């Protein structure tokens, strides 16, 4: 009702360039309009028009990153997320996001990651940690984009390992998953594994059976979606342990699954298999984590209690040190009393 807006939670699959305010996009869209590089009336169509289906959603995050990539438009979304989950209470946020090189702009998938960390800097409505009135903890996950090279995905991996004293814990693999070859990535994610970095999967996204197979095969730290796992995955996945990012409304929307009252995240919350609720893009879907879990609540007619218990258990999922972990108990054990 209300209480879900101030439950302490924890987010794990926020991609920056999917989390972005309609107002500022909008605001970079007309600058780039009145400087005569795009035509707005078309761009401001296609951010109002484009259905968000699986195939839109790709094209539509074509069209952001004509919009974002530039040091100082990296800078600001990161610090405009930042302060957005941090104000609707999330204790602890996993960031994720793609690296860019763009020659025309000196932009190195390095100077790209700098101008980040420059905006978690910037943070000034709430108190940040993002490496060891409102308090956020930030780490970040550099994404693998599936039009990746096995070379280009090894710099990801090689630039998260530089960039663990500011906060990076982990890589994913992400992007359009019509595109690629998981042989091509899987090279890259097992040097990543070997150097002890965290690791999660989009999963499943399309029906897939080989490829999903093969993605748990290689036991991710987690995955993210699930939503084509035939009777064979459900079986892998609930023995292998791994935790699940469910993005509900993304899901609706792209057409993944047909309705929320068919989602597996029911089934693995009644098998007791850890599962995390995830905005995925809460600028692209118009949503919040606050909403997703206003959702999942209705759908599985959950107590606050059971819910409370169910937002403290993320804390196991995270990529953080111990030190982090313990805190973030520190902070749910604290308001527990106040979730019936
Ligand atoms: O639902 C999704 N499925 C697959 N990839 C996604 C999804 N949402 C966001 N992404 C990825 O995240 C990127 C947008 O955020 P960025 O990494 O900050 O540029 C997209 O270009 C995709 O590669
Ligand atoms: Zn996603």
């Amino acid at each position: 009702m209300e209480w879900i807006q101030s439950l302490p939670k924890i987010e794990l699959h926020a991609h920056l360039n999917g989390s972005i305010r309609d107002s500022t996009l909008l605001e970079l869209a007309r600058v780039l309009g009145e400087k005569g590089v795009i035509v707005f009336a078309d761009v401001e169509h296609v951010i109002q028009k484009n259905d968000r289906s699986l195939v839109e959603v790709f094209k539509l995050f074509d069209l952001i990153h004509k919009l974002t990539t530039d040091h100082k438009t990296v800078t600001r979304i990161t610090r405009e997320v930042v302060e957005d989950f941090a104000l609707e209470n999330v204790v602890y946020l996993e960031l994720r996001t793609t690296p860019k090189r763009s020659d025309s702009i000196g932009m190195s998938k390095r100077s790209y990651m700098e101008a980040v960390i420059q905006g978690l800097r910037s943070v000034s409505e709430v108190d940040i940690d993002f490496v060891t009135r409102k308090k956020i903890y930030v780490r970040l996950l550099l994404s693998i984009d599936r039009r990746e090279t096995t070379e280009s995905a090894m710099e990801t991996v090689k630039l998260a390992l530089e960039m663990r004293d500011v906060g990076v814990v982990g890589i994913d693999l992400s992007g359009n998953p019509l595109v690629g070859e998981w042989s091509t990535f899987l090279p890259a994610l097992q040097y990543a594994k070997d150097n002890d970095l965290h690791i999660t999967l989009h999963c499943g996204e399309v029906p897939n059976p080989k490829e999903i197979q093969a993605m748990l095969d290689f036991k991710p730290h987690r995955i993210g979606h699930a939503c084509f796992f035939k009777d064979e995955d459900w079986t892998k996945l609930k023995s292998f342990r791994i935790p699940v990012e469910i993005c509900l409304t993304s899901n609706i929307v792209t057409k993944s699954i047909s309705s929320i009252d068919i989602h597996h995240f029911a089934d693995l919350y009644n098998a007791k298999h850890p599962l995390i609720l995830c905005t995925n893009d809460f600028g692209v879907f118009s949503t919040s984590l606050s909403n997703e879990y206003a959702l999942a609540v209705r759908s599985l007619g959950l107590s606050k209690s059971e819910t409370f218990a169910l937002a403290r258990a993320a804390i196991d999922a995270t990529f953080a040190e111990d030190e982090v972990k313990q805190q973030l108990r520190f902070i749910f054990d604290s308001a527990s009393p106040e979730h019936v």
